[PDB]
């Protein structure tokens, strides 16, 4: 068993090494592959982030200046790794390092203390003017210098002098504005941002907020309330301005009150030194404070200044204020006009829609929530290059990050959407409420924990099975063509008979072809641990898994090898079937969350969807810090994912189930591959070989195959059989040996029956089949080893049996050459010699001469004479004159059933005429018939024809002395009877075969009609495929135009309404600190209620909120640890140096126990988190949360969203209570102006005093992965204050305000973008009929390659085809095959009314691009036929060809024009799109240009398009379609002009031609030379022949004579270099034409159609050549009669048998009449009746008066056909005379032989060398004798023939027989030497 398994082991890996190439090309194809896929890792390496905060951002309705500092230092956004102090339950702000709080703060707590100052002051000055009408001067001296010494100690005001004393240096005012808080002169602070590129970013963020312009459509007295309430703030800003005037007016009259009024103030301050001297050192120190006598000092000089200084700067910073940049339109479409208008300037800020309930203009949307009054709602519109995109809500693409650009996602922000939002809610709460809410709303965005950021792992777990599959494919057709190929020459077949058995051979395929994938395996597991490309693995697991892979794909290999029986096609069928299963697993990855658990394993049979769903949970598995090891093997990573041992489970089932299928599906072909008058008494009975009865029944035929066979062979002898094809030899030959088992009858062979011993009866039989059994790759040496082997033979004395072997076949010097493929011919009788190895007693042969050369042909018959002793050998041969040669005995069967058997003597042999006498001539027939009569009565006369003379002499009575008599009288005659020549031959074995067989312009006009004819019917033949070949591309895009439209089309962004509860189920907040006030609680509660919560009975709302149960190890871990609900949570580990991770994980004891939490009727959660960071917590918990979507990563759906934290007033002492009353107590007493100038001023600042309580705030918490958090928990907040702050009733659930988002529809570079920067589904559609329409191009080039690689085209144009017309009816036919797919698709466009494709002004393009597409392209693919050689490989390249050239260029121009950047691709395109030349391309851009136009004219037909757009016109289509029209005839002339790129007898006879030539000799040759290239030898050098017409002429020759090199220079075929070959007078280099239309050629080729049928090919040819349209029914009628064909009518031509083939051949050869018929090889193997038939049929032409030509290797026809024989040898003529003077002269002597029943050679060979002087003898056997008489004898063989009349009577002698001098003489001659 193990010997034949590592014997075919052997032979497999002697054929792998055999081709290095392949070998290498194999190998290195993936690790190219792989090398590109390291270097990409290697070009982007991962990233790491660390945990991260971000600040809090205040709000206008929080106040003025904190919103501006937010505004002014959080631009940048930066990360912060610490916590930051506005988090904190307490803090709200930070920045206290802020000078402008600390100013503040310094300001009040010191005018807190200064009331009594001033009040004391007042009254004072009152009461001393009450009684004009010393004490009051020290109070108000000790306040002020009380209030200088509290002033003093104020290090904030010197830093800001030391800030105003400055030159005007560094950057600008902005940063030292920065510095401070973290029109001429505006166009000179204009031109200071644009110095430095900071303040150049800051000022173009910021200058659409100051220049703006808000708009308001509505202008009800309603909306004029709310745009007041709106500007309210803007109204309070613009003040700076009354004090700057304030400060304007007073400062010149203090000034002059000043100086040059100092006489009185030097009065006073000298009075009131004594005034505290006389009543100390803090007096002066107050002095030197006022510094009244200041010189040194500077107080009053630079107080003033820097006061005049900074009003100024106020005031130039105000200078450029919007003032007014509110405004009203009457129209909404005015509305948008106008805020287009004001774009034109840069002056558009937002557009505001008060859309109101009663006006019900809502698209898509309710009209109003419920009747009455109450509701709001409010559009804003913006332009889109600010607000965000409108369309989708979530990213399509899941990414670890916080999502914290402020350019890039933060738009919201610096585009100042949320700021007009809370602001006209405030307004709308305002006016509806009645009241003024407060209520400071903080922005503050979740922290993020730290991460790690690589793209690289989700790319790879998509695309790794992609590189895999292109990396194995060519292994996989390498594989699957190698066991086609086998199985194609049926070796396989000869196997398994010869004793294998499937199993071993299976077994062998699987371990030979097991061993590459497992190294490349090997080598890609290596390459990926070593490449960083899935570190951390370890690499046992990835090994078994490739390997498992690996199995699963080679069983697949072999179960899909068994589906084709062809070996290109299965090659090249095979990759593009195996890859084809890969598309599921993108199918199934597209929608991975849609598809059910139940259908993934059933996805999974398929082994690449297997193998991809390993890939990506082994990706998900290495995600988590530890890539595939033995500690989580079995355990799924995630819910809803496999393990790697599930996922190895699968592959392996699959694979047995691969096999199983490919072990049934190899009985899918059972079996096929896709009269008593005989004697048996030989001397020797051996009954070796017997069958009694036999019989079988194929399940086809109903008739058995064969019949009972009684007949049994004898050893010793080589017995003969003959029969019929089909006639049961071929089933006899398979039953006898083990192809099949015996159905009937009995088949014992030795004794025993082959079925009974099986393989015990193999080690002594032999088989030898007609195919040949042979290896390319081995040689001769290990062949005979390896067969030797297998056979049984020992090792030992294999080499013995080789040498001896090769030495008896004669093989000894071309042995060592080691060659195989490189000899042809003689490998015939090495694998004959192969049946002999095992030296059998029985042997079987089938056909050893099918078509080797005679030259070796005695070579394999003297082996079997070698072998005719001690074996029998039973030989079944077709022809006939080689078995009587080697037969004993003869056996024959005809139609399944034995007719006759016996000895080739006389016993078989019954034929009434005996002998055959020919006499010959250079007189009288009537003479010698009387000679003949008088001297024997007995002759017949058969033949009369002219120069011969044929008769028979009767074997019944042979009496040899008549006989004799008269040859001696002849003797005595022949030399005055002129004739000179005569010959006795006796019965040649056929006709006794036979007779024993039957006992038992209008001319071109109608030749392109025949042409198209004939087209037409090929083409209509083939019903499945053409129909499979026009449907099915044009109804592929045709049903994939309504399926390409899944991308929607770009249009207007939709309105959105922004609420919460959009986003649907999650969970929020609603924390809150210092609960202790009332108004705080009701908000709350409105929150509560808002969130979808329901009030409670108070004893149910006790307990309405429940608090989760904490696991038991948790609440131990808190309690070992000291964990207070403040203090940090345990820990959380993060990314180890090299162990990376994606997220951190740590247990679950972080973030303390689940705080509680209530389910509302909508499916939220709410959360009370008090008394925690609420920080931390989230940090902690956050990817619990997340990693349940993390298994797909395609549209994440967080659950934690937002919420609120109800921070109450703010820790600090701003007491602006008793500022409030200081400056009411100013302004009432102190300069009360009625005017209102100083009066309004501090009416506001006792507002904003009073004010400065901030009663709440009010903290919102967003997560910005969600687009839309911020805008909808915005309106949310808004909505529960104004329902907090509403009285309770019904109002309150019919009172709300919605908010929404609504873009400005559109501008012209947002059209060019939108409109065809797209463009998806048309580029789709484009490039799909781009390939669609180029697989029929291609299909047409099919029939023209076979008709090539037949002989047929040449067949053809030996008629009157010229090659114009033929091509011109290929075009033309070609043509009409395309018209259909065109209309089909045009009709599919009509059908799905595309609005491109169906205007009345872009159908004709559409039109005439289709038409003339077919038109220019079918010649292009013409000129490919003549190079390949195999039609489906040529299909499929240029196929491949046709797609790549279109799609490369189409696209290539495609991306070069769209996204444009610089120059350098504006001209490379247009030269792109210049070159043109591919029809391809050229259609690719007419129908994308034409998409294009009519995408543009739509989009611009809805504004003012004002443009015709024809897609007729020159620039747009023109162009290309006509190139492509006038170079269409070039390709046509191109092929055809590589189509017509090619531009002593026998000196007697040479004499006579060369002295003249004969008019009636049709053929005339002069100078005959035909001159080998390469071969330094010419294969016909000057020679000449003249043939008459009358006769029918033969030539014959062996291999490498140079007879076909005659032939071809005759058709045409090969090149006429020099010579002349006329025919009829008409010169075949003068003029071809005339020569090539009168011959009738026949050549060996069976250049046949399988479709056309052979009456087809008559009808055909005789509609070509000239015949009359009624006569043609009768010519082909007659045609057939001629050569039966009554049951072969209907039958297609291809579906013949052998000699069918050739006769139908010869029939139209003769058809039409040609003047010359010129046949080669004509007869080759098919039945006596056929050759019956064609003898007939010659004698009728050659009778006709038409020359016949013919050649074959068989010449016994031409001596019973023809008159006139001609041999020649390596272009030399040798005999060229009349046949019967050529054996006459060379042939020589004659021959005898002799069978005795004694077989005792001396007492013949006695009188036989008696009785001529010659003594030559040969093959003495005693069977047959072989003596040569003395060649030439001048008397006649009468001195034998009455002598063998007494010998007779001297020994006992069966029978005599004599062979004459025949033409077969030479391979006597040959045989013998
Ligand atoms: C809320 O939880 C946070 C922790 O999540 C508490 O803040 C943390 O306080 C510790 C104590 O100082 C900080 O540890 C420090 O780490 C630095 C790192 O270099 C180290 O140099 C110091 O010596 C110290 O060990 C920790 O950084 C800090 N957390 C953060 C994010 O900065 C906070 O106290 C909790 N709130 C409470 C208790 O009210
Ligand atoms: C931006 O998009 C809006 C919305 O499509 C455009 O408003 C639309 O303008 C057209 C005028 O070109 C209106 O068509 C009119 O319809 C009435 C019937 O309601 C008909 O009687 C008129 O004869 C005319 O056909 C259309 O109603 C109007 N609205 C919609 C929803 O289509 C707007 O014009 C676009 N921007 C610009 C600058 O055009
Ligand atoms: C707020 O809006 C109102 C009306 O829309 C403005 O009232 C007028 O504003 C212009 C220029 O701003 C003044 O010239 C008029 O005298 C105002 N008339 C009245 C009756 O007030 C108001 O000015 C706007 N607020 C601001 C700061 O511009
Ligand atoms: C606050 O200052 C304003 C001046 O800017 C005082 O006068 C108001 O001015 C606005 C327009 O600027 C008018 O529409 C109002 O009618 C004016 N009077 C009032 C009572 O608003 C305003 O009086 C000052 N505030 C207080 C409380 O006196
Ligand atoms: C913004 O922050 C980035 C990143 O830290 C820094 O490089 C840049 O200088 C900052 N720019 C400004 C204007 O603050
Ligand atoms: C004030 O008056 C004095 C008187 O000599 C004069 O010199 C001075 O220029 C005036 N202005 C100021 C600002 O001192």
């Amino acid at each position: 068993f193990w010997t034949q398994l590592m014997l075919l082991l052997w032979k497999n890996f002697m054929y792998r090494r055999r081709q290095p190439v392949q070998l290498l090309v194999e190998l290195l194809w993936p690790l190219f592959l792989f090398f590109i896929l390291v270097a990409v890792r290697h070009s982007h390496p991962p990233l790491e982030h660390h945990e991260c905060h971000f600040p809090n951002k205040p709000l206008p309705s929080a106040g003025t200046v904190p919103w501006l500092q937010g505004l002014i230092c959080n631009v940048n956004n930066t990360c912060f790794p610490q916590l930051t102090p506005g988090e904190e339950p307490g803090r709200l702000s930070n920045f206290n390092d802020s000078l402008v709080s600390r100013l503040l703060a310094d300001a009040r707590t010191v005018l807190g203390g200064a009331s009594a100052h001033r009040t004391l002051a007042g009254l004072g000055k009152l009461i001393a003017t009450l009684r004009a009408a010393q004490e009051p001067l020290h109070s108000l001296l000790e306040a002020a210098e009380d209030l200088a010494q509290e002033l003093l100690a104020l290090r904030s005001l010197v830093e800001l002098r030391a800030l105003l004393q400055r030159p005007r240096g560094t950057s600008g005012p902005l940063e030292l504005l920065s510095e401070a808080l973290c029109s001429p002169a505006c166009s000179e602070l204009i031109g200071a941002l644009d110095s430095h590129p900071l303040s150049r970013l800051l000022w173009r963020r910021l200058k659409p907020l100051i220049l703006g312009k808000l708009l308001f459509a509505p202008d009800t007295p309603f909306t004029r309330k709310l745009m007041a309430q709106v500007n309210r703030t803007f109204e309070e800003l613009t003040l700076l301005r009354d004090v700057r005037e304030v400060w304007e007016m007073l400062g010149p009259r203090i000034f002059t009150f000043m100086n040059d009024s100092s006489n009185v103030a030097m009065l006073q301050r000298l009075l009131q030194m004594q005034d505290e001297g006389r009543r100390g050192r803090d007096h002066m120190e107050a002095l030197r404070s006022f510094l009244d006598p200041g010189s040194g000092g500077y107080s009053w000089q630079d107080a003033h200044a820097d006061v005049g200084h900074l009003v100024g700067t106020l005031g130039r910073v105000t200078e450029c204020l919007s003032l007014d940049k509110l405004e009203a339109a009457p129209s909404e479409a005015a509305l948008v006009s106008r805020a287009l208008q004001l774009l034109a300037e840069h002056r558009f800020w937002a557009g505001v829609v008060f859309l109101g309930p009663e006006d019900s203009s809502d698209p898509t949307e309710h009209p109003t929530p419920d009747l009455g009054p109450g509701h709001v709602r409010i559009k804003i519109r913006m332009d889109i290059d600010v607000v965000t995109r409108t369309n989708k809500i979530r990213d399509r693409f899941w990414d670890p990050g916080p999502a914290a650009d402020p350019l890039t996602d933060l738009r919201y922000v610096w585009g100042g959407f949320v700021y007009l939002q809370d602001l006209v809610e405030r307004a709308a709460v305002r006016v509806l409420s009645g009241a003024n809410p407060r209520a400071g709303l903080y922005l503050q965005q979740m922290p993020y924990p730290c991460y790690v950021d690589d793209v690289f792992l989700r790319v790879l777990s998509r695309s790794l099975p992609l590189f895999l599959t292109l990396a194995w494919i060519y292994s996989v057709t390498l594989t699957v063509k190698a066991v086609v190929r086998e199985k194609e020459t049926r070796l396989r077949d000869t196997m398994r008979a010869m004793g294998l058995s499937r199993a071993v051979l299976w077994l062998g395929w699987f371990l030979s072809c097991l061993g590459p994938f497992l190294l490349s395996a090997a080598l890609l597991v290596l390459v990926l641990k070593l490449g960083d490309i899935l570190p951390y693995s370890h690499p046992g697991v990835v090994f078994l898994f490739l390997a498992a892979f690996a199995v699963a794909t080679v069983t697949q290999s072999f179960l899909l090898s068994a589906f084709f029986s062809r070996a290109n096609l299965a090659a090249a069928c095979g990759g593009l079937a195996y890859f084809s299963l890969y598309l599921p697993y993108v199918l199934c990855v597209a929608w991975r969350d849609r598809l059910p658990a139940g259908g993934r394993v059933a996805a999974s049979l398929l082994s690449p969807v297997a193998f991809g769903f390993g890939c990506e949970s082994l990706a998900l598995l290495e995600e988590q810090g530890e890539g595939a090891q033995w500690h989580n093997v079995g355990t799924r990573p995630t819910a809803d994912v496999f393990s790697l041992a599930q996922v190895s489970g699968l592959l392996l089932l699959d694979a047995a189930l691969y096999g199983l299928a490919t072990w049934y599906l190899e009985a899918v072909c059972p079996g096929q591959y896709g009269k008593v008058l005989v004697e048996e008494a030989p001397p020797g009975l051996s009954p070796g070989v017997s069958v009694r009865s036999l019989e079988k029944r194929f399940p086809g035929s109903p008739q058995p195959a064969l019949r009972g066979l009684s007949l049994d062979f004898y050893q010793g002898h080589i017995t003969a059989f003959l029969g019929h094809n089909g006639a049961g030899k071929t089933t006899t030959l398979s039953i006898l040996s083990g192809l099949f088992p015996p159905s009937g009858g009995s088949a014992f062979i030795l004794g025993h029956d082959v079925r009974s011993s099986m393989a015990a009866i193999r080690p002594h039989l032999g088989v030898c089949p007609q195919y040949n059994v042979l290896f390319d790759m081995l040689t001769v040496d290990e062949h005979v080893w390896f067969y030797g082997r297998l056979k049984g033979l020992s090792a030992a004395v294999v080499g013995p049996e080789q040498d001896r072997l090769l030495q008896d076949v004669g093989l000894v010097s071309k042995q060592s050459v080691q060659t195989r493929h490189l000899s042809g011919g003689m490998q015939r009788k090495l694998s004959v010699a192969i049946a002999f190895v095992g030296g059998s007693q029985v042997v079987i042969l089938d056909e050893p001469t099918a078509g080797v050369d005679p030259a070796s042909r005695r070579g394999i018959w003297e082996l079997l004479l070698k072998y005719r002793e001690g074996r029998t050998l039973i030989l079944s041969t077709h022809h006939l004159d080689e078995a009587e040669l080697l037969g004993d005995r003869v056996a024959v069967v005809a139609g399944g059933r034995l007719c006759c058997c016996g000895s080739p003597l006389f016993l078989r042999r019954h034929l009434g005429s005996g002998y055959y006498l020919t006499l010959v001539k250079a007189v009288g027939t009537p003479q010698l018939l009387a000679l003949v009569q008088h001297w024997v009565p007995g002759a017949r006369l058969v033949e009369e024809l002219p120069h011969e003379l044929v008769l028979v002499l009767p074997y019944t009575g042979a009496h040899d002395g008549s006989f004799a008599t008269l040859f001696r009288e002849l003797d005595t005659r022949l030399a005055e009877l002129r004739l000179t020549g005569y010959g006795i031959s006796d019965t040649s074995l056929e006709e006794i075969f036979l007779k024993v067989v039957e006992e038992c312009w209008a001319l071109t006009r109608q030749q392109l009609q025949a042409l198209l004819l004939k087209r037409f019917l090929l083409a209509r033949r083939s019903r499945r495929g053409l129909f499979a070949q026009i449907v099915l591309p044009a109804l592929f895009v045709g049903l994939a135009l309504v399926f390409s439209l899944i991308v929607p089309p770009f249009g207007h962004y939709p309105a959105l309404r922004l609420s919460p509860t959009m986003y649907g189920a999650q969970v929020s907040f609603f924390s809150e600190d210092a609960p202790g006030d009332p108004g705080r609680a009701r908000l709350l509660e409105a929150l509560l209620q808002e969130a979808g919560l329901e009030e409670p009975p108070v004893q149910h709302s006790s307990h309405r909120f429940s608090a989760p149960e904490v696991p038991a190890e948790v609440a131990k871990v808190l309690a070992s640890g000291n964990w207070t609900p403040e203090s940090p949570s345990p820990a959380c580990q993060c990314s180890r140096p090299g162990a990376r991770r994606l997220l951190p994980d740590c247990p679950a004891a972080a973030g303390g126990p689940p705080p509680p939490q209530a389910v509302t009727g909508s499916g939220e959660v709410v959360q009370n988190l008090t008394g925690r960071n609420l920080s931390d917590f989230l940090v902690k918990t956050y990817p619990r949360l997340v990693r349940q979507g993390l298994k797909t990563k395609k549209w994440v759906n967080e659950v934690r969203y937002g919420g609120f934290s109800l921070g109450g007033r703010d820790p600090g002492l701003p007491s602006g209570q008793e500022l409030g009353r200081s400056v009411e107590e100013l302004w009432a007493l102190l300069s009360p102006l009625p005017g209102g100038a100083l009066d309004r001023v501090l009416k506001n600042l006792t507002a904003w005093a009073h004010s400065l309580d901030a009663q709440d705030s009010l903290k919102i918490w967003f997560n910005n992965k969600g687009w839309h958090s911020m805008v909808a928990f915005v309106n949310r907040a808004s909505n529960a204050i104004l329902r907090a702050h509403l009285p309770p009733g019904p109002a309150r659930h019919a009172h709300s305000i919605t908010t929404l988002n609504h873009p400005l529809n559109l501008t012209k570079e947002q059209l060019s973008e939108g409109a065809l920067m797209a463009s998806s589904v048309d580029v789709l559609v484009s490039i799909c009929v781009v390939f669609a329409m180029s697989f029929v191009p291609a299909s047409f080039t099919l029939v023209l390659i076979e008709e090539r690689v037949t002989r047929a085209k040449h067949l053809q144009l030996m008629g009157g085809l010229s090659p114009t017309l033929y091509w011109l009816g290929n075009f033309l036919w070609d043509m009409c095959n395309y018209l259909v797919p065109a209309c089909i698709v045009v009709l599919i466009f009509l059908a799905f009314q595309q609005r491109a494709y169906v205007a009345p002004a872009n159908l004709p393009a559409l039109l005439l691009l289709l038409l003339l597409y077919g038109w220019s392209i079918t010649p292009l693919m013409y000129p490919a036929s003549f190079f390949f050689s195999v039609p489906s490989t040529a299909y499929v390249v240029l196929t491949c060809i046709n797609l790549f050239i279109g799609i490369n260029g189409s696209m290539a121009t495609f991306v070069l024009e769209l996204f444009s950047d610089q120059k350098l691709q504006e001209v490379s395109r247009i030269l792109k799109q210049v070159f043109l030349i591919f029809p391809h391309f050229c259609l690719g851009r007419g129908l994308i240009d034409m998409v294009r136009n009519q995408a543009m004219a739509d989009a611009f037909e809805r504004l003012g398009d004002r443009q015709f757009q024809s897609p007729l016109r020159w620039e747009v289509v023109g162009k290309n379609l006509l190139a492509m029209v006038i170079q269409g005839p070039l390709f046509l002339l191109f092929t055809l002009l590589l189509q017509h790129r090619s531009q002593e007898d026998v000196a007697r006879e040479r004499e006579r031609v060369v002295q003249g030539a004969t008019q009636g000799d049709v053929l005339v040759l002069r100078n005959l030379t035909k001159v080998y290239r390469g071969q330094r030898m010419p294969a016909v050098d000057r020679l000449c022949l003249g043939i008459p017409p009358g006769e029918c002429f033969g030539l014959l020759g062996v291999n490498g004579a140079g007879k076909t090199s005659t032939f071809r220079m005759v058709t045409g075929d090969t090149l006429a270099s020099r010579g002349e070959a006329v025919l009829a007078g008409h010169s075949v280099a003068r003029e071809p034409s005339a020569a090539h239309l009168s011959m009738g050629y026949c050549p060996q080729s069976d250049a046949i159609f399988e479709l056309l049928t052979g009456r087809e090919h008559l009808e055909l040819l005789a509609r070509l050549r000239g015949v009359p349209e009624a006569q043609v029914a009768q010519t082909a009628g007659s045609g057939l009669a001629r050569l039966g064909l009554s049951w072969y009518a209907d039958r297609p031509a291809g579906t013949y048998s052998g000699g069918n083939k050739r006769k139908l051949a010869t029939a139209l050869a003769l058809v039409g009449d040609p003047a010359v018929v010129f046949l080669d090889e004509p007869t080759t193997g098919m039945d006596p009746s056929a050759r019956r038939f064609l003898w007939n049929s010659l004698l009728a032409v050659v009778r006709e008066g038409r020359s016949v030509m013919l050649t074959s290797h068989s010449m016994e026809e031409c001596e019973a056909l023809c008159s006139r024989l001609a041999i020649m040898v390596n272009g030399r003529f040798r005999c060229l005379g009349s046949p019967q003077h050529l054996k006459g002269r060379f042939a020589a002597g004659h021959t005898l032989t002799l069978r005795v029943p004694a077989a005792r050679s001396q007492p013949a060979a006695a009188f036989v060398a008696a009785e001529f002087p010659g003594a030559e003898l040969r093959e003495a056997h005693g069977g047959r004798l072989r003596f040569q008489l003395p060649p030439g004898g001048r008397c006649a063989l009468a001195r034998v023939f009455g002598e063998l009349a007494v010998h007779g009577a001297e020994h006992g002698v069966e029978d005599f027989s004599v062979s004459q001098t025949m033409l077969e003489e030479v391979f006597l001659y040959f045989s013998k030497d």
